[PDB]
């Protein structure tokens, strides 16, 4: 397998379906990446993660650097060996969680991260897809602040590019994605896309659209932002999102997603269904013998009832988190397969319409 | 398969190995039963429980009656269908956890349980091995109080026997075990055994020896107590225990065990090894690439290191509980297999000696 090869097999409108080939395996696109923050996709064994259909998972620079430490993981063989996931891993660069969980042109010191250290940590972890180190931009933001932040990010993008390229082992075996910023302003988004395309990356994320924008605003910004990115490279929407956001984003040209919604909200009692989300803690399920979802092919829906999972979550039992999380990730993966299949057949616009009508019924 | 058939295949000293055949399956003896308190063996899927080697699990009358309710579980198909375990289940009678978690000759009311309601709840749950309803006796206890408590228990044992026998579906499909009491006093233990043997049960537990007795005192009481029980029926030591207690108990004639040690202490960081217990949270494991135990054939030891599991537990990650608990239960089951195998070959006394020397090295 190549270091990196993205190939588009089919298109419909702005939507695309294909694959990313990497040394550690193939990623079908559009793709959903389960989030694993402390070297684990919470409450799931790696094998379970794979069984739901995931091709790739996301790991977090900020968290692992803190615990258990990047150097320590490298010493122990790298993130893949450490956690038991032998397939691709995308690592975020850290500056996102640092901002959420001392800021200068050099990077940031908190209770150090720079483009150079970020790129090195990701290397130490053995990441397959390295994210450029950026300055996330709060929402809302004034144009001047958004401009300033965007410009820094483009300078940090160039620094990321060069630190990556300097490490022969990393450059020959991993990929590097740049991140577009500019808040919701078309001109800043154009400038950022141009700057990133001039540096040149293996893939392009759309950053800064998961920090409080509602779906309408997010879509209108994607509407103009994604066509500015090179067409022949993957387009990654960071931190998005709900099933309906994912469908509308793919309709706008996005190829990759991550989100903590299905794991996090799964442990909180929220289960995804084709008929929309349900809160399994609700008393209406105490004697409901139906599976979480009527059509889901996951092991959880094959074996246990709503009523059982209701009891487990109300009791704060670990198995409840386990089963909720397995279902929800399986659901996300099945949505992704239906999007892929429907674009491959020229019926994705019909699929998106049908999905919505049911999901919001 | 019969309702109930216990057959002894081999003996060595007081030790016995054989099987219990029941409609839902075969139980190899000596047996370890994982404890599942709120319709779950904590942090494990039923299939995982089975993969470790468990033939039978224990469910709790007191807990399920409270949440989710006995009648509710019956409505939903019974405990087996509800939780996804289709093999035998032993249910405790409830009066143990009631005493630990309004006492009269009729039973007990708390913030009602009588022999009759206990036996009915266990029926509602669909239990395979029903425990008589007893009055557990605190340790230490004066002879007079122990005598009084024991006598009540024998009256409650007779009431249990008759409530069970009255329910044709239960009597034709389940088994009933009586529980010996009498604290640590040989005369009271003799009286209780005689009384239980006169009523007649399918199996005999040794109750009241897991409420603070140290191993020396527990063994001396087993020394005289187990030969008082009918030889051709299973002997069950309730709430025991550590690996070394289990070995010494089998050397004294016990056939069945339950304990929360491997699940509970597993989620707390304690891992069992043939070299004795380890606390995986200890800093000495932060970069230890060895499996939890050098010889363990469990999936956990096949796949992950001490260092990883160290990180997960320190981080309070659910996967840490999952893997710790799977290992510990697998360990207990492997101990049980080595006891069974060694008695079948007339080398159990050598095995017990060898186990100890290493375990306590
Ligand atoms: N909005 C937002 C995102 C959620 N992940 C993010 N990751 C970095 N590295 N940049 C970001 O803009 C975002
Ligand atoms: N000691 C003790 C036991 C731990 N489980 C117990 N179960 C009942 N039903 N009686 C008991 O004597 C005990
Ligand atoms: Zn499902
Ligand atoms: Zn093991």
């Amino acid at each position: 397998r190549p270091r990196f090869s993205f190939s588009i097999a089919a298109r419909e409108g702005k939507a695309r379906t294909g694959t990313i080939e990497m040394k550690r395996g193939v990623i079908r696109t559009p793709a959903f990446m389960p989030v694993g923050t402390a070297a684990t996709v919470k409450a799931l064994k790696p094998e379970t993660v794979r069984a739901t259909g995931a091709d790739i998972i996301l790991g977090n620079t900020y968290h692992l650097m803190l615990r258990p430490g990047a150097e320590r993981i490298a010493k122990l063989g790298g993130l893949h060996s450490f956690m038991g996931w032998d397939r691709p891993i995308l690592t975020d660069s850290g500056g996102y969680q640092v901002m959420s969980l001392k800021q200068s042109e050099e990077g940031v010191t908190f209770k150090m991260l720079s483009p150079e250290r970020s790129i090195e940590i990701q290397h130490l972890l053995g990441s397959d897809i390295v994210m450029a180190f950026d300055e996330c931009t709060p929402y809302p933001a004034t144009p001047s602040r958004a401009a300033s932040s965007m410009e820094r990010s483009m300078r940090w993008a160039k620094r990321s590019r060069d630190a990556f390229d300097s490490r022969k082992e990393q450059a020959e075996n991993a990929a590097l994605f740049g991140i577009q910023q500019g808040s919701v302003f078309e001109n800043l988004r154009q400038q950022s896309a141009d700057a990133l395309a001039e540096i040149g990356f293996d893939g392009y994320a759309v950053g800064g659209l998961a920090v409080g924008q509602g779906q309408d605003e997010m879509f209108r910004v994607l509407d103009f932002s994604v066509p500015m990115l090179p067409d022949d490279k993957p387009h990654y929407l960071m931190g998005v999102g709900k099933p309906d956001d994912i469908v509308g984003a793919v309709e706008r040209g996005i190829d990759m997603f991550d989100c903590v919604l299905p794991t996090r909200s799964g442990r909180n009692g929220q289960a995804f269904t084709w008929d929309g989300p349900i809160n399994i803690r609700n008393a209406r399920f105490s004697e409901d013998l139906k599976p979480l979802d009527s059509e889901c092919h996951c092991a959880v829906c094959q074996k246990w009832s709503r009523a059982y999972i209701h009891h487990l979550i109300r009791a704060g039992e670990i198995l409840g988190a386990m089963l909720m999380t397995e279902h929800n990730i399986a659901f996300y993966q099945q949505l992704m397969q239906k999007i892929r299949d429907s674009i491959s057949e020229g019926r994705f616009s019909q699929f998106a319409q049908d999905f919505r009508a049911r999901y919001f019924a």
